[PDB]
């Protein structure tokens, strides 16, 4: 164990590298699962992803924790070999931007929605170092994403929460949903605290509209699914209204 409580169990693939576990997605994509250790719980887990673009490599979400995050870059350096030329946060939570300060050691640019770096402080969390903006349909500002290379930034809307954003990796069939799109069987939305529960549904859908050829839906909590992850997550969050 590897048997987290939330979040997939380790299945035939999964590579444990440290305390984290690695799974190759595509040729050129892994998907990265940290676990944080709730007491009377369990461990939850939460996924980002590596993505390989020729002689660099890019980050979606740090792990829980700075000493995770090396980590990960640990297991780049060991496994793929090439320099990380930016990592984009996908919003200011801490599953998502717990190890800013370990992707900020190591010398990488860190990328996040305005909006997140704008409430990070206020979540006790270090914001990202540039701070992405986006057009009134959702897509980021092309000159706010410099040499992003496959990552398709998009704003879907308010949802698990104001600030969340999405990735499309392009040149592959992959979608990242982050902690707005749950999976298929899951049973709720996870948590709402933060949640916009007027307009997730149709952020959800929108998600699925930006990158309608997507196939695999990648996601915080749960294992890679199909896009019924989307089309139940709207369902799921049409309940809310
Ligand atoms: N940091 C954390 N994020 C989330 C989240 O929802 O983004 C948590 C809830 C985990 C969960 C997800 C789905 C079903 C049941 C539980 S915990
Ligand atoms: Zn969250
Ligand atoms: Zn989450």
């Amino acid at each position: 164990e590897i048997r987290p409580t939330i979040g997939q169990q380790m299945e035939t693939g999964d590579q444990r590298f440290g305390d984290l576990v690695f799974r190759q997605l595509a040729p050129n994509v892994w998907q990265h699962t940290s676990y944080l250790d709730m007491p009377g719980f369990g461990a939850v887990a939460s996924n980002g992803l590596i993505v390989r673009d020729g002689g660099r490599v890019l980050v979606v979400d740090t792990a829980w924790t700075d000493d995770q995050t090396a980590q990960i870059l640990n297991w780049i350096k060991q496994e793929i070999n090439l320099p990380v030329a930016l990592a984009v946060v996908t919003h200011a939570h801490q599953d998502k931007m717990g190890g800013m300060d370990a992707l900020h050691a190591a010398g990488i640019a860190t990328y996040a929605n305005a909006l997140s770096n704008q409430l990070a402080p206020q979540e006790g969390m270090v914001a990202a170092q540039h701070s992405l903006t986006f057009a009134a349909n959702g897509w980021v500002e092309p000159a706010t994403a410099p040499n992003f290379g496959p990552l398709k930034v998009f704003y879907p809307g308010p949802g698990h929460t104001s600030d969340n954003i999405t990735v499309g990796i392009d040149g592959t069939d992959i979608a990242f949903g982050g902690c707005l799109i749950k999976d298929s069987k899951a049973k709720s939305l996870g948590n709402l605290g933060d949640a916009d529960t007027e307009h997730y549904a149709a952020s959800a859908r929108a998600f699925g509209a930006a990158f309608p050829k997507a196939s695999m839906i990648v996601m915080s909590h749960s294992a890679p699914d199909s896009r019924a992850a989307i089309t139940h997550t709207a369902r799921m969050a049409d309940k809310l209204r």
